[PDB]
């Protein structure tokens, strides 16, 4: 066999179906004879490919595969793969090498001292140093993507590799099963288990990894037995539980002092699949106010290490949540009480306040609809009013870094056929990973993209604001037509101007078969 | 508080007490106003310091802290920490920088790029933004070593950091736990003990991790209730097994047509705490042969993801072990048979055949010695004459690098104060570290070196005459006088020209009061 | 032909004959076959191979070759690489790697990320993609090492490459030659020479690099027609001019403050090949006083972009020191006058002054003796009081790692056989790299190693009671009988308790026909 077809053979044992792709030359040796049972993604940019492929993983729960052109590829890649990192998002980045022969002279498309390119954003980055050591370097990369806590990793191979034959001993490496499904021992368990016990007034607070290990109905009824109140972890990348449930208390703030406080009272703070924690602005006081302990189960040796509070235990998420769900007592407290519905903000018949656009779409939403944020100046408010009552709705650039929404929605979409993705992108964030529209036209993948257009960076004009900074130059973007690039991509545009218009789009757009963009003229 | 008590107390909280170094004038403000309650081990060389304190946290179990000199300092520790490494050493390596002002301009003793000197080889490297960062740096670098998979960490402090405020909200550090103890969830549990209980003939290959983890006595039940031969896994870095139960079958062959050849008709091959496998020399063939399946157990994602066959479970060494034993059947196979005692070899009234001194190292040692190995061609009969009833009773470099075992004696000496150490030493190997004798003598930790010297690189030799390899230059080391070194470093020495020698040498050795070198002529 | 015979056909042509090296098994297939025109000068430790490599190549002033094992030599070596670092030191540093088809499973003796291992301490770090690329590979390693600024490098080779076949188009790179031998285009160059004319009292400051260009003489021109003084820059690795000319001015303080105090009142201060400055103390203040101006001539990118102050031009230190002696005009202002002869310390009958040892040195020693230093509290007097006329004649470790000088003086002294090389070494740093002696006994290498023993670790006390730090640890290192050292590794030892010893061993010594060490006992 060749390395090509064992390779091809390994990644098909193990499970991937998907290649997600922008080509160039280093990648014909793989890319030619491509396996029938294989389907190629195609997207314009490589911010792009890697987006969609993050989408898609996250929502699939599995690896996804990239191939990415040598070092230009890989770099215009590297945005987004900030976010993957942050997400612990499953990613298989290959890229293809010159000819071995011409590495040492530099020829056009070597990619030099490859392995440190994608450096730090990825668990593991390598080239093989022969070609019969692709198969297994290649089985290398699908279980340290794969294997907790789950993120990107790299492969660089030279494009001489694919033709030669391969070990026949590679054979051992095509049905490998990793396992990192494990839960603290019964002793020290039962140790936590006493201690959520014997709380007096426990909190939870839930973070992206719950999500990914859809634990989110174990933690249901842990809280429900605890009797506790449950917050999402700021920056919040996922949505780890029912937003209407009645323990639910929302996204936490991103300040140190500001979760200091919410906490405060609370005798023990139980984290689970969360850093703690993903601060933002600066808000400088007591990490946790005497008298609460925290206690945090985190599949991350990165996130247990640097947590400034708080035992932590390093562990599966689906296998703790399950474990801890199970053995705690059912407490007699009184359930806590829902969340009021928030208010109806006053909306005229001109632009469209972004409350008033949230709580139409909350109105005209599948009950199983998925949805994506990169509307930086709103996410508060989506949090508030958009009802996700199923595991996978929510998703927002975990590194903050935008590009991600667009591109991902797509991937998605992919991933859940069956539930209608609904991408809610701010003008600015658009533009980032703008040609990923084509993607979704070429493939008719039907993801419905909002257009919050105000013309502004708004969250930095806030932030700005903040500071008190004067003669900030950049935040404006005003002169964009989303419908015209849109049609540009081949992408059904429709307008809104006022909330009639909002209505009927969606209207439109939910009875649509093919993807839809929706620009929306919203409040500066 | 300073950063320095913060600091300190940090250390206290998290039970570290001794600090090994070679001192410096980056680290003066760190080592000033030295703590009464710590105790600080100098030895004269990096590589000395870094061996004596990977000696100390691999027999103590715990980790070991040690303050290097800036980049020079760090640089000449940097082979030791190659096999800190690969043993999993849990050692947190601190070096000073210079005062931030004077960082940019590149003064004298600066460490520039600190933090990527000593990459690849420890699992987190890091240099602190402000002085306030230290102790949570600190807690990071603790926290990093100490979890599975444990190794090496680097922090470069500054040295103008250690009298700056340090942040009150550092208190929350003092006291955190961190948690590994982790083991598979109950229902892929019970898949894999149902899979040992229906084998045919199993077998069990164990790896250093299972000696860190003190999970032998687990080990033996396990192989007890399975009646399965034991091996140690290859390249072995220290003694997972007591040597003369009867399930043990020794060390393995380092090769993979070796390996394969030795397992066959083994139907499901169960490795505990090594990597899959540690291979030395080339030797190709089949990884396994058709009719064995190999199950691997292993506390590092980097071990799981490489093996080149066989499933694969990341989890605690510790409690997999302990599980194991307590959830497999009792077999009514027949235990096997010990391994017959080793023949004695013919010996005259010259030069000490190897095997002789292992034979009389056997017969005279406690049974509670400890042993160290860097005797590079004698491993093999080492390996089978000497009876280790204990752990913690055997260490060998973990990553071959040639001195470790001279201070690492030292170091297991310090943490073992009533076990007798025995180090094993070759000629050659003595050099690399010699000055580590010095400690010993400064210290008064009893350690016993015995030189092996027949005057060349005899390993090497060996594999040159296995290349068929003529006109090889530096393999001899004529004209080194072992027990003029160790008078040097204030080390009682004597000789051994012969057996009775050797025995009149060791009886005195066993009897001092303080360190004793005795150099021993053998056969060529 | 194969890989090995291109490869040493390569090394020879380009003016290679000496390998330094400590052997393993990764590298028995390079050093096979060793050819007949080479030799091979092994050390005892990888510090002290790299060491003596150093010195060899600073005194010879042409690249040096190293081969060293895997991970493990290359660590133990890479304190003695952030001194080569400093001092700009052409060598070629190699390392054997596993052979391709086992390095994916990391077999013992892998050199894992190994291009990764010795930064940031190399210009250029490299494992080739295949055994055809290895001449090339080396032929990158050859002229990076040697190209201005000159430094270090790295190549790591898998085994198995040797004995490959070679590319027949690879004796393209036999006979490349690559020049760095530039200097500032003629237009600016009569701007430089103009300021220099123009000049009331200028200055010169001089650095290590003048000395590596021989450009010592050109130098001595240029002051003489400027009628300037001359200083040493701080920190200083070598001597770059006759320390008894009317011009010279001494070593300066490495002090922001007490430079520009220096300085003061000198209008133009030329630098040449030196960094701007290696300062070492923290003594802030002005980088230059009103009314100076500094211009720096500097081999190195690195130091001309990081100069806190004054113009750069980054060239050739021996073509602009030649154009720049040859082209300014003789200045009709009065010569410098020289320094007084330094004062005579008082000298009782028991322990030795250090200025006491250096006078004597400077009265008994040839007039073409070379010195190394590392007898660090004694550098300030040790400057004073030897007259060095010649180029060449002086070593000081340029990164402050000790563990240089014993190593490097065997280097020096094999590079210049009819110059005696005096190593004058603390009892401290003596241990670093105390090995390196067996080299010089084992080829006869006749360096005098002078200890300058007083117990302690001197200049960290001064240091510690210039912060006024108390109980600061392991600042003594009492117990050391340097002349049982010195019998182990069979070099001929000798006392000097006073000065009527001390000019016996000298006496001695200078008459021997091979190495000798003199443990002078110095006062505290
Ligand atoms: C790749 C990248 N570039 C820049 C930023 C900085 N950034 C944060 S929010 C923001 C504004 C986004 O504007 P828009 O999408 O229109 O949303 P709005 O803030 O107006 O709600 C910018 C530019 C970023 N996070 N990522
Ligand atoms: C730091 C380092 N340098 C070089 C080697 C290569 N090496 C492996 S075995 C060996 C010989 C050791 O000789 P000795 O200690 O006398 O034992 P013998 O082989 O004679 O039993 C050498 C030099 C190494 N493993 N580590
Ligand atoms: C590799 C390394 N480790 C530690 C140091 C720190 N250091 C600087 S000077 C010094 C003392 C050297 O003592 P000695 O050689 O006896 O000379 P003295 O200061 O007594 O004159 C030390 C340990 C260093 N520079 N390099
Ligand atoms: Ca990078
Ligand atoms: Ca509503
Ligand atoms: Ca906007
Ligand atoms: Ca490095
Ligand atoms: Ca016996
Ligand atoms: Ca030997
Ligand atoms: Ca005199
Ligand atoms: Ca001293
Ligand atoms: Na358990
Ligand atoms: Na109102
Ligand atoms: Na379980
Ligand atoms: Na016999
Ligand atoms: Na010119
Ligand atoms: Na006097």
């Amino acid at each position: 066999a060749s390395v090509h077809g064992t390779t091809y053979e390994l990644l098909r044992r193990q499970g991937i179906d998907t290649v997600f792709g922008n080509p160039g030359s280093n990648e014909l040796p793989f890319l030619k004879d491509f396996p029938e049972d294989f389907r190629y993604i195609l997207a314009l940019q490589e911010a792009c490919v890697v987006g969609i492929a993050d989408g898609y993983a996250q929502a699939s729960r599995k690896p996804a595969f990239i191939n990415l052109h040598s070092a230009a590829g890989t770099g215009n890649a590297m945005g987004a793969l900030s976010n993957a990192w942050n997400s612990h998002s499953p990613l298989i980045v290959t890229a293809g090498q010159q000819t071995r022969a011409m590495i040492g002279v530099e020829a056009l498309l070597t990619n030099v001292d490859a392995a440190n390119l994608p450096r730090p954003l990825v668990k593991w980055s390598y080239e093989p140093a022969s070609a019969a050591e692709v198969p297994h370097a290649m089985s290398r990369a699908i279980h340290m993507a794969s294997m907790a806590p789950q993120g990107p990793v790299y492969l660089s191979v030279p494009y001489d590799d694919w033709d030669k034959d391969a070990d026949p001993q590679s054979h051992h490496l095509f049905d490998r099963h990793v396992s990192s499904s494990v839960r603290l021992n019964d002793q020290d368990l039962d140790i936590l288990v006493k201690a959520l016990n014997s709380a007096s007034n426990p909190a939870i607070v839930l973070g992206p990894d719950v999500d990914a290990a859809n634990a989110n109905a174990d933690c249901v009824m842990l809280a429900e037995r605890l009797k506790a109140p449950v917050w999402v972890a700021p920056s919040a990348p996922r949505c780890p539980f029912p937003t209407r449930h009645p323990c639910f208390r929302g996204l936490m703030p991103a300040g140190i002092a500001a979760i200091s406080q919410l906490l405060e009272g609370h005798d023990v703070v139980l984290v689970i699949g969360a850093p703690v924690f993903r601060y933002h602005q600066y808000d400088p006081g007591q990490y946790l106010k005497p008298g609460t302990r925290l206690i945090s189960v985190t599949c991350d040796p990165l996130e247990a290490f640097r947590a400034p509070m708080g035992d932590a235990i390093v562990a599966d998420i689906g296998a703790m949540a399950s474990a801890l769900a199970n053995l705690v007592e059912e407490s007699s407290r009184q359930l806590p009480t829902a969340a009021p519905e928030p208010a109806k903000v006053d909306q005229d018949a001109g632009r469209l306040h972004p409350e008033t656009v949230f709580d139409t779409l909350n109105d005209m939403a599948p009950e199983n609809a998925i949805y994506l944020n990169e509307s930086t100046s709103t996410t508060a408010q989506m949090w508030q009013r958009l009802n996700m009552r199923n595991p996978g709705s929510y998703y927002f650039c975990a590194a903050g870094g935008l590009g991600f929404a667009l591109p991902a929605a797509i991937g998605v979409q992919l991933a859940e056929p069956e539930r209608q993705v609904i991408a809610v992108i701010g003008d600015g964030s658009a533009n980032y990973s703008i040609s990923a529209l084509w993607t979704a036209a070429q493939y008719n993948i039907p993801t419905i993209f909002v257009i919050m257009n105000n013309g502004t960076y708004g969250a930095l004009r806030w932030f700005a604001g903040v500071l008190e900074a004067e003669n900030v130059p950049g935040l404006d973007v005003p002169g964009i037509d989303f419908r015209a690039l849109a049609k540009g991509y081949g992408v059904q545009a429709l307008k809104a101007d006022n909330l009639e218009q909002l209505k009927g789009s969606l209207q439109e757009a939910l009875s649509a078969k093919g993807p839809v963009l929706i620009e929306v003229s919203t409040v500066s």
